[PDB]
């Protein structure tokens, strides 16, 4: 029995009446679903084994889901993977080995208006000259959507930008550009633009898709999804491939639509023909393009005859001299630094020297707190859980599932930041990460050491560092004398074996037995275990 997933603006009864042929040659039928939401409930009931048996979703989300082995590799003959184009396959690897079927492809591409503009220019340069003629007559050259960077990265990256380098079938976090000559040099192109009115800088998507459905534009950047809206607009438009910048093609962001096999799944076996040679021949992709178009698809048979559409042969094109999207969760930190970096670059807020290489220090800052989270276990996790309660509500701390989202919750309420490692650095320290601190922070020992003696410079106040050191010096074994040892004492506690003494003071603040100047029981608890654990809490409180 397969079971497909797939969104409700995708053709999915067009690909329920492929799953209909196919049962008939088969006897095990297919039911295709569009669960509401379905990118981010499908990790949530995978874990749990019940996922359906095929995703179909955009390629850059199937990382996260291979990252935790939600899909297994697939394996498809070789003669198979010629029936596709070349760049697709590189679009559904992590680890180097294939995830998911590609099925179709999507870019941006270049839309003018045929009455407005019989010709559309080869090349970026062209359109200052081009803009000062349409402007003398009361319409715009180019109008497109200035506010997000999915739109102007093609620019930018077109001179040789590009986000994470791809390299022999992986990607390098390390490895980001973004603050190169070529991203400098398309986004001083751009910002000029701006700069001398060919294009005003609050364009948003909407402002853009009025000025062009109505006639005032003669171009705008947009994909397959604005099709629509401007053939209702009743203008005769055009796509093409864009210009070139600096005699080189714009590289846009291209989208694969993919179909993955769930990893736990009792079908992949049978999943693979249903796709294979069922799915991805011209028989049902164009069962699932009549129902919603496809757009461009991978399937090289079916794509040449959808390119007599000078449209679909367009996006297509764009998608060949484009950048496949990183499918790495370090790209949420592109679109940040990058969206920030041409906002203030284009505003004249910033240089794009100076807004670009702001951009990459905060990609280097937030690739920093991966590389830092991934050498904290899972008990320095509940150290530093502990250690943040003063400062992080341990209320939105169930979500709380690695050290990054630790970090990550930290820079929400604006105590870890850019220019703000001083609670990071703490933290490491109280937990005796002094190899993390020297390797990916540059600080000593002793700086440490000396950091927090300066008055009101410590953040994790002593009363939190002294519970710390205690539950230290406490055995598992140390630990079921402290849990029958306050048995003695009144309940007051729900206890068991699933609990550490972190867990017990947590559980005795919150019975309001111990707190910051509540400590007659913990000082009796402790004397009865090991006494050198009264003197942590004495050198404590000498200090009042």
């Amino acid at each position: 029995k397969l079971v497909i997933w797939i969104n409700g603006d995708k053709g999915y009864n067009g690909l329920a009446e492929v799953g209909k042929k196919f049962e008939k040659d088969t006897g095990i039928k297919v039911t295709v679903e569009h669960p509401d939401k379905l990118e981010e409930k499908f990790p949530q009931v995978a874990a749990t084994g019940d996922g359906p048996d095929i995703i179909f979703w955009a390629h850059d989300r199937f990382g996260g889901y291979a990252q935790s082995g939600l899909l297994a590799e697939i394996t498809p003959d070789k003669a198979f993977q010629d029936k596709l184009y070349p760049f697709t396959w590189d679009a559904v690897r992590y680890n180097g080995k294939l995830i998911a079927y590609p099925i179709a492809v999507e870019a941006l591409s270049l839309i003018y208006n045929k009455d407005l503009l019989p010709n559309p220019p080869k090349t970026w340069e062209e359109i200052p000259a081009l803009d000062k003629e349409l402007k003398a007559k009361g319409k715009s050259a180019l109008m497109f959507n200035l506010q997000e960077p999915y739109f102007t990265w093609p620019l930018i990256a077109a001179d040789g930008g590009y986000a994470f380098k791809y390299e022999n079938g992986k990607y390098d976090i390390k490895d980001v550009g973004v603050d190169n000559a070529g991203a400098k040099a398309g986004l001083t192109f751009l910002v000029d633009l701006i700069k001398n009115k060919h294009m005003n800088a609050d364009t948003d998507y909407s402002i853009a898709e009025a000025a062009f459905n109505k006639g005032e534009t003669a171009m705008t950047i947009n994909g397959p999804w604005a099709w629509s809206n401007i053939d209702t607009s009743k203008v005769n438009y055009g796509v093409t491939v864009l210009p070139t910048f600096k005699g080189q093609p714009s590289k846009p962001f291209v989208g694969v639509l993919s179909a993955g096999i769930n990893a736990a799944s009792p079908n992949k076996e049978l999943a693979k023909e249903f796709l294979e040679n069922y799915l991805l021949t011209d028989e049902g992709l164009e069962a699932v393009n009549k129902d919603k178009p496809l757009g461009a698809v991978a399937l090289k048979s079916y794509e040449e005859e959808l390119a007599k559409d000078p449209r679909i042969a367009a996006t297509m094109e764009n998608a060949q001299k484009g950048e496949i999207m990183p499918n790495i969760p370090q790209m949420s930190a592109f679109w940040y630094a990058v969206r920030t970096a041409v906002i203030n670059a284009a505003s004249g807020r910033q240089t794009v020297d100076e807004a670009l290489a702001a951009a990459q220090t905060h990609m280097d800052f937030s690739r920093n707190l991966y590389d830092i989270g991934e050498q904290l276990d899972s008990e320095d996790l509940a150290s530093l859980k502990f250690l943040s309660l003063d400062y992080i509500p341990q209320r939105k701390q169930e979500p709380i599932k690695d050290a990054l989202m630790l970090f990550q919750r930290l820079q929400e309420k604006r105590m870890l930041e850019e220019s703000n490692l001083s609670f990071l650095k703490e933290l490491l320290f109280r937990i005796n990460r002094l190899d993390l601190l020297i390797t990916y922070l540059n600080t000593r020992k002793e700086e440490m050491e000396r950091e927090l003696q300066t008055p009101g410079r410590a953040q994790i106040s002593a009363y939190r560092v002294m519970l710390y050191q205690i539950s230290e010096e406490v055995s598992r074994s140390e630990l079921r004398s402290f849990k029958g040892g306050l048995q003695e004492e009144i309940s007051k506690c729900k206890l068991d074996d699933d609990m550490n003494l972190l867990d017990i003071f947590i559980e005795m603040e919150k019975r309001v037995i111990l707190g910051e100047g509540k400590l007659d029981i913990l000082k009796r608890v402790c004397a009865q275990i090991n006494k050198s654990l009264l003197k942590i809490i004495n050198d404590y409180e000498e200090f009042s």
